[PDB]
């Protein structure tokens, strides 16, 4: 399948298989982000690590892109677990 | 944010976050599709399943809508963790 074609069956993975199945991230190069691994967790600390990122480490800083209102937001459904789309 | 902003952030936090957050379809009411609960089952049974669902479960078939290429190609998905790309 062309770049098109992985595109659209990316989605198909998100929107039909995970409704069923279920998403979650339960962390790779970087730590889960699912409601039990942040629990407890002052919740303006997850927000400064998504705008600021943090350092020595390839978490990124997304103030380049993300307000402070998406960062939050971004968060709280990191927080509920409610991230499909 | 508003209803078009928060598509966004959705779509940002599961395919450019996901990737190094680890995305995986888990925790649904369907059984989990990680790595770790396919190692040990062929890759052809689950394209298989794919591509004819399981009767007598809602797990419904998608060959109509996918071809062969795009079964295999959705399971490597799974397979390897790259929900995210
Ligand atoms: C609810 C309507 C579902 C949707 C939509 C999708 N899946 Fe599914 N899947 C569902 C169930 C209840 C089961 C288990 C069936 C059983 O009792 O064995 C499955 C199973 C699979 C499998 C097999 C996993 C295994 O361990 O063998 C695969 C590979 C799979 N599902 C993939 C898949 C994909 C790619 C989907 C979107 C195209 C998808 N499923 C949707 C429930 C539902
Ligand atoms: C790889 C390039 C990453 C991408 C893209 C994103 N994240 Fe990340 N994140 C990554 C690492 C390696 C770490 C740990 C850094 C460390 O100090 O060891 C993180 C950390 C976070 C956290 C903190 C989690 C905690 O338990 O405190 C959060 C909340 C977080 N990252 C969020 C986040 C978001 C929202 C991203 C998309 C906008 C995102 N990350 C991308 C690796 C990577």
């Amino acid at each position: 399948p062309d770049a098109r074609r992985q595109a659209q069956l990316r989605h198909l993975l998100l929107q039909d298989c995970g409704s069923c199945h279920g998403l979650r991230l339960t962390g790779g190069l970087g730590p889960a982000l699912t409601p039990e691994a942040l629990r407890g967790k002052p919740r303006e600390s997850l927000v400064a690590t998504v705008l600021m990122g943090r350092p020595q480490t390839p978490m990124p800083p997304w103030a380049g892109l993300l307000s402070a209102d998406d960062a939050g937001w971004l968060v709280d459904r990191l927080i509920e677990g409610e991230i499909a789309p």
